[PDB]
């Protein structure tokens, strides 16, 4: 599959890649996409992984480069198989074994730093985009708000990143759908993307899946 990136935002933007189920990571694992400017990379059948982007990031005085959101700490612009610090928005996708049914999403359990969506090109089935577009950080309570030095908010921490609580996190005594039911946190994050998932157990979508080796478009501010 071909998953095209494409920034839509009005200032640069830093993707990374990661491959999950401990398999090998995809070409690129970082890079650069300038306002407007795309950027393709391809993954295996099946590939299961995540997608983020990272902002404000900069070669830093020690020539490492580190990133005010979602950083990887390779102190490279590749992420070389690490995960973004959260909060981060991310685009998760199951690509299938032999060209069957896909699944993805938007999910905000790890937060919010940029608006994403992932949307299927080609492939058969539901095939819809999941997405959130909203700039959640310009609602986010202080608790939940990662600020800038300027004094901006620039992330927004999910309930369970900030708190821990398993009434957040859906792990024991609230380890199941029926025991972990939304929270007024999950609900800020619900409200602003409803096309996206707000915690663990955020009912899944039957929609967001696409059959037959679909490529994608994720795209920072959609």
């Amino acid at each position: 599959a071909k998953i095209t990136f494409t920034n839509n935002c009005p200032n640069t933007v830093w993707p990374g890649t990661l491959t999950g189920d401990q398999k090998p990571q995809l070409s690129l694992t970082g890079f650069e996409l300038a306002s407007k400017a795309s950027r393709s990379v391809d993954a295996p059948s099946p590939w299961s992984g995540r997608f983020w982007g990272r902002t404000r990031c900069s070669t830093d005085a020690a020539g490492k480069f580190t990133c005010e959101t979602a950083d990887c700490g390779s102190g490279q612009v590749a992420c070389n198989g690490a995960g973004a610090v959260p909060p981060a928005t991310l685009v998760e996708i199951t690509i299938a074994a032999n060209g069957g049914q896909d699944y993805y999403d938007v999910s905000l359990v790890d937060g919010f730093n940029l608006p994403m969506s992932v949307a299927p090109q080609g492939g058969t089935g539901e095939c819809k985009p999941s997405s959130c577009p909203a700039n959640v950080n310009k609602v986010c309570p202080a608790p939940l708000q990662v600020k800038a030095a300027d004094g901006s908010v620039i992330s927004c921490k999910s309930a369970c990143l900030a708190f821990g609580d398993s009434k957040y996190c859906c792990t024991p005594p609230n380890n199941t759908p029926e025991t972990c039911p939304p929270t007024e946190y999950s609900e800020i994050f619900e409200k602003q993307c409803p096309q996206a998932y707000s915690y663990a157990y955020d009912d899944k979508n039957s929609t967001f899946t696409c059959s037959g080796g679909p490529d994608y478009v994720i795209t920072f501010c959609p």
